[PDB]
């Protein structure tokens, strides 16, 4: 029993982190086989940052200008190229700790673990959701760019995120490992808007099923609703619309608890318009939306990797 | 910017986990040098669990009754002994992945990371505090016993917790790595009380300093207080008394923000008796007490390992 925000074990990803330095700028790189991936803004000086011309900046760079360190060992850079917003540095040595891996572009609402690093060294791990507005609520300081987000499926690491920047609202933005930003963001020092930060409705419902499974049932009411009725109410509170696919994704948790999905929707509806009246659910006084239905099933089932 | 509950990178501990089986009972063991540590209740059957006589149970066991598996490899058990509530299995092979380590008995209020495991395989990592009543709020299912809690200092792993049991209130109890329980608990299937679950006051204040540092300042008020005045109010809300040592531990965060510790106490006092009026602090609608002052400093400073 109990329910916690839980990250994947980070060992397979720790062995892929290196330090990448151009001039005075140092950030993190991901070393997989014989390539190191890192944010392209490693090549900016503080003065290029308002509106950098990355093509013109990169053209002044040679292989030997990139210093790549794995521990106290320098990797020899034998080629470099830009792919969208990431730099790929070809090195003469394949990482002996490369895990089985693939690159994935995740969907809004899906979760992943972040290994926050500085100077190529891990600082900690935490779990994030890709928000509907394609930001994440992370913890990142100067020097954290190139830290990556990932999921693990048994023995295979799915890399889905590399960190690039902070928005004025204090949330975070970055790219997939092909260097394409999530959302409408660009890698320059300008104020950029993410737009309305809507709540991942299917995830809140999964978390409410987790609550029932772990003994918190006070919020279950005597009503049901319809998908259209529920969505008319939830969108007034900036909740994402619930689709029939979402209803079926919740099916196994519904079956496991004996609470119909639309009954849970009616309980969520009442929570939204009446609040929690000073009470808590799984130790929270807000509705939590960063657990997926698969996260809930895995945690309540003890899936291992 | 941003502030998250963050676990230590788990790679050094992942390489120490093994599976330990007696009869039909399988749990996790920690393999360090040539010893495997695990909860002694691996030797119980479901029928011994109400009031087990561990001395009499262990006496019927021989080395070859313990099956220890690291991956698909069996470790040869060449000796066994009971130390308080943990079993120590001597094996004929030293773990080649043993990190630098030590065993530590932590203090109430201190935090650590848990690597939750099943069948010797990691399932995830999360951060916990040792509560004042010597429980933890974890996420543990059948088969999770032997999962460990730890801190990392640069390159040294400090093991502080091994998981044994759940209480009726849904919180969790376990031992240090010398097998001595935290708190008044015993490893049998009886209803056991942990007593009043009081709030770690110094940690709430650290988290409020984290909030100021990360831009949430709405709760700062125009008052100050005294240590005695503050403690008279906080203990009515089941908060731990704040000592002058605690005040000095908060000193660097106070210096970094320019908010005197007793001014922050007066802001906490008003939060306790007036609530948060529907507002949030660092994304929470409750006062969070599972960040230590050192946790806050490390995270706001980017300390790496
Ligand atoms: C990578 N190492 C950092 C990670 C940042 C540092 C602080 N927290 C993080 O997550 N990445 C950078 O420093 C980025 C580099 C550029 C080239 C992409 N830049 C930013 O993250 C960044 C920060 C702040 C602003 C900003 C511009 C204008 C603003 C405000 C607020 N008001 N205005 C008018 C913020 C832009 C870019
Ligand atoms: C280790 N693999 C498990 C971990 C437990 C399983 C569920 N969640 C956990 O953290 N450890 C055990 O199963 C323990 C084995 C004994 C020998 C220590 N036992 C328990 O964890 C346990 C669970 C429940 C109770 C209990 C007894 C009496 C009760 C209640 C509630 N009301 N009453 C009257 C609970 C005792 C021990």
């Amino acid at each position: 029993s109990g329910f916690r925000k839980m990250a994947f074990p980070s060992g397979k990803v720790e062995g892929c982190m290196v330090q990448v330095t151009c001039g005075t700028t140092t950030l993190n790189g991901l070393w997989l086989d014989d390539v190191v991936y890192c944010p392209r803004h490693v090549i900016c000086t503080s003065e290029d940052m308002l509106n950098p011309n990355y093509e013109d900046l990169l053209i002044r760079k040679s292989n030997h200008n990139f210093l790549v360190q794995a521990g106290n060992v320098q990797l020899r850079v034998i080629g470099h190229s830009m792919q969208n917003c990431v730099l790929k540095l070809k090195v003469d040595t394949a990482n002996p700790k490369t895990p089985k891996y693939k690159f994935v572009r995740i969907q809004p609402g899906q979760t992943f673990s972040v290994l926050a690093c500085y100077n190529g060294s891990p600082s900690g791990v935490y779990q994030c959701a890709m928000r509907p507005n394609f930001t994440i609520k992370g913890s990142f300081l100067n020097g954290s760019c190139g830290s990556v987000g990932f999921n693990i499926d048994y023995d295979c690491v799915s890399f889905c995120y590399m960190h690039h920047m902070e928005l004025p609202t204090g949330v975070h933005a970055g790219t997939d490992l092909e260097g394409n930003f999530y959302g409408p963001f660009v890698d320059r020092q300008t104020a950029q808007a993410a737009g309305t930060d809507t709540t991942i409705t299917v995830n809140v419902l999964a978390w409410l099923y987790a609550a029932v499974i772990n003994g918190d049932r006070w919020f279950l009411n005597r009503f049901t609703t319809t998908l259209n009725d529920f969505n008319l109410v939830a969108m007034k509170y900036n909740y994402e619309p619930l689709t029939q696919d979402h209803v079926d994704i919740l099916g196994p948790l519904s079956a496991q608890t004996g609470i119909a999905v639309l009954d849970m929707c009616a309980s969520l509806k009442e929570l939204l318009q009446n609040g929690m009246n000073g009470r808590t659910i799984l130790g929270s006084a807000l509705l939590e939306d960063e657990f997926t239905p698969f996260d809930v099933v895995r945690q309540c089932s003890g899936v291992t990797f």
